C-alpha cells in the first residue's frame, strides 16, 4: 500500500538524514514557492497510525485546517514535511515516532513509539 511504497522509495526530507520523515509527490504543485517558516499554511490531510486502528481526515472539518509553519503548532514531522511542498501539491509522508509523539504517544489516541501516514494537499500559503 502506499505506507510500503513511501519506506521503499520515499524521500528522506531530514536534516539529520535518519529516515525519520519520509515523503513521495502523489500530485505535483504550482510553481516553485515552498512555505517559510512563520507563513500561514491551509491544508487538507488524512492521517492514519500506522499498525492499524485509528484514523483521520480534515474532512470532517466545520473550517479548513490551518497552522503557522515551523512555529511548533504540529508534530515535527509536518512542519519540516509541509515546508517542502509547493501549492497544490499532494505527498505521502511517513513519520517515525522521534519525529511525532515519541515514547510518550498521546494517550489512549496514540500509543508509544507510533509511526503515522499522512496524505497532505498544500491548498495555500499566505506570509504573517
Ligand atoms: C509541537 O508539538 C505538538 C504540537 C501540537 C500537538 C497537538 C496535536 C496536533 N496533531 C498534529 O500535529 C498531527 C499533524 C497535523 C494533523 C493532526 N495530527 C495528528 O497527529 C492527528 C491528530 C488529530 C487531532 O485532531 C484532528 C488530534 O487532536 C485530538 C490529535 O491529537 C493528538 C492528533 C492523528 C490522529 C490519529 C491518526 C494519526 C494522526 C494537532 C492537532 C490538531 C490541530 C493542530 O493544529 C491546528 C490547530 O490547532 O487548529 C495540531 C502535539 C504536539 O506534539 C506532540
Amino acid at each position: 500500500g502506499a505506507p510500503a511504497t513511501v519506506t521503499e522509495q520515499g524521500e528522506d526530507i531530514t536534516s539529520k538524514k535518519d529516515r525519520g520523515v519520509l515523503k513521495i509527490v502523489k500530485r505535483v504543485g504550482n510553481g516553485e514557492e515552498t512555505p517559510m517558516i512563520g507563513d500561514k499554511v491551509y491544508v487538507h490531510y488524512k492521517g492514519k497510525l500506522s499498525n492499524g486502528k485509528k484514523f483521520d481526515s480534515s474532512h470532517d472539518r466545520n473550517e479548513p485546517f490551518v497552522f503557522s509553519l515551523g512555529k511548533g503548532q504540529v508534530i515535527k514531522a509536518w512542519d519540516i514535511g509541509v515546508a517542502t511542498m509547493k501549492k497544490g501539491e499532494i505527498c505521502h509522508l511517513l513519520c517515525k515516532p522521534e519525529y511525532a509523539y515519541g515514547s510518550a504517544g498521546s494517550l489512549p489516541k496514540i500509543p508509544s513509539n507510533a509511526t503515522l501516514f499522512f496524505e497532505i494537499e498544500l491548498l495555500d500559503f499566505k506570509g504573517e
